[PDB]
């Protein structure tokens, strides 16, 4: 282990970065007429550490709760 | 860790820094007519850290409440 | 940390300073004839930091109240 | 810190002295025959501080109040 003047590494730690703190996306559009909707499309991309995610499936019930 | 002049760094801080405080943006259009409307268009793109997401669906009603 | 004779910085805290301060504009025309009205428009656009949409949120109902 | 001979600066103290002082602008016409009226148009156009729209919206009734 030798100290660094610069903040550069590879990859990896980019990697781990990234990871634990969580990335996800929501996109959704709803279109309405005279106070009915005729379409809504809704979805989202999720790219995070494991242990969120049984986190979010409990929430949503997937997970045993 | 060797102190800088400058406060330039990697894009992982600039990352960092745009992530935990959260984006969303909101963006709707409403049209009636004679007291009535006939369409009503409303969408948002969120872009954020994983924790505010949570209290998001709680508040919205998706999580666990 | 070097102290400098000048504000200038990167991009980063121009974002923060313009999101933390909120934005917001709103747009609208009402048409009205022998005092009823045939046509409204109305339409806003807000780019802001996450904490204050929860409040906007509540006063018009959407967050739990 | 270093004192400046002139009180020229960057973008960002403009925009927020802009932003705190508040801008509003109301444009509306009205025309009337023999008594009665047959078209009203009214609008306005606001960019200010995201503060005094909470007491806007209140005066108006839109925030609980």
């Amino acid at each position: 282990a030798v100290e660094k003047t610069n903040s550069s590494s590879s990859l990896a730690e980019v990697i781990d970065r990234i990871l634990d703190k969580g990335i996800v996306i929501d996109a959704w559009v709803r279109v309405s007429l005279v106070g009915i909707e005729l379409l809504a499309i809704e979805a989202r991309i999720v790219i995070a550490s494991v242990e969120t995610y049984l986190k979010y499936a409990e929430a949503v019930g997937l997970t045993q709760s």
